[PDB]
């Protein structure tokens, strides 16, 4: 059994060079901390999920490409095997493989490099508004991470060429320090969510949902012991069974969340049963 | 119209224990806040309506292909049932052979909490190809709200109009169906003991399916009706597309709280701005 550090990256371009790359969006250690503009992490908070993010997460996980016990120690090899499996399960077309590989092997720069760039803007991959969490918590690590920790990387991007959104779940045979993508702790799991623009599909929220799912203890244990996609799907159904949806109400916010405590406690009890 | 507050009643198609006879028993009621009915027949403490993910998922699925009777000119539940079944048949939702049993079931006795002591109790039931009740085959899940709020009406404004949500299970039905009815004139129906006129009527019928809890589906429909914005949109809806857009906006501002290992209850207060901002995006429509 291991703890987890989930890092969520997104496809952006810098302003200075106009070069496509991967930017950290949020990280999960014990609570979600989002990276706002000017390169400062926001106040830690629980991960809250939109309904559409979980709906689309289940939709892409049901048909998702899963590579359990994959023997690769580099991001290039993981991406190569993942794209081959994407072609094999008819997720992506063989013409898309080269451009998806070029996207997945870009520079994964970090928070400190944001000031070196001087600005970062979202992006859509091509052949050839601000986030709610950023608006609420970002308008204003190594010590926290346990030593026996295995990292999870969630890669999220939008590609115009892709005809449908695709999920790729990769579990390495052994944890690896990917020289392409540096993290405090070695990487074991890998989420890849790529897709065309689509209604009710916010890819940042999709990556948030995947990272929150990986942060959950029951699903993390199940994904460690999973030997097929069906076990992961069963764990996801259990995760959604114990999820609590809060509809829009006019009640006071603190009273609304305090009154949900008995029900959410019962749901946690059901989750750990 | 509306926009102040309404009374929503949810009733389930169940069978009593005295005669094993199918009927309708009220399961919950909404006056800005939900109360559930216990087995003993006493209503639980009012609480903010929390929804399950599957209930909203399946509510959207049945609403997208739902059958809508807007500005319907009937004042009785029999006429509403006849027109809804005719439109179900016209839209290829139910087969014409299902009409007799469905009309009988929809027009059965709508009992309330006062009658619950005279009967031997209420247990889950599924409508069969005939009128006979059948015990559910899938594993029945005891109600969460009954467990956490029941193990222990002057708020209605005079000008308000009620809403009735009917949920039932019939094994002969091919797929779950939704019937949304907005009456031309709000009328008192025999299904509600309270002297509040009924303007809206939700009918949710279907077979026993996994991840499909019909009590939770009715709770989701009643929570949707209890919301001010959707209620205004439903009053001003001239087509099913407007209702679908309102439900989509409702799900846009719905917040899902996933299970977590350690509930601190202090960092749960970090979801105050989330709820406030989602409500802000809701009321801008």
């Amino acid at each position: 059994t291991h703890k987890v550090y989930v890092e969520l990256q997104e496809l952006v371009m810098d302003e200075k060079n106009q070069e496509l790359r991967w930017m950290e969006a949020a990280r999960w250690v014990q609570l979600e901390e989002n990276l706002g503009e000017n390169g400062a992490w926001g106040r830690p908070h629980l991960s809250h999920l939109t309904f559409w993010s979980l709906l689309e997460l289940r939709r892409v996980f049901t048909k998702g490409t899963v590579l359990l016990d994959l023997q690769e120690t580099s991001l290039a090899g993981v991406a190569n095997q993942l794209l081959d499996r994407f072609i094999f399960e008819d997720q992506i077309r063989p013409q898309d493989r080269e451009e998806l590989l070029r996207a997945l092997l870009l520079k994964h720069s970090h928070a400190g490099e944001l000031e070196a760039l001087g600005g970062v803007k979202p992006a859509v991959l091509t052949r050839s508004h601000s986030s709610l969490e950023t608006q609420l918590f970002c308008e204003q690590i190594l010590e926290k991470i346990p030593p026996d920790s295995e990292a999870t990387l969630v890669l999220v991007g939008r590609a115009d060429f892709l005809e449908q959104p695709v999920l790729g779940f990769v579990r390495l045979q052994e944890a690896a320090e990917l020289e392409a993508v540096e993290l405090p702790v070695p990487i074991r799991f890998l989420f890849v969510l790529l897709g065309p623009e689509a209604p009710h599909i916010d890819y940042t929220q999709l990556g948030r949902a995947a990272a929150t799912l990986m942060s959950e203890r029951v699903f993390r244990i199940d994904a460690y012991m999973a030997q097929s996609r069906g076990e992961l799907l069963h764990s996801l159904e259990g995760f959604l069974d114990c999820s609590l949806v809060l509809p829009p109400t006019d009640a006071p916010s603190e009273q609304a969340l305090l009154s949900l405590v008995p029900v959410q406690r019962e749901l946690l009890r059901r989750r750990y049963q």
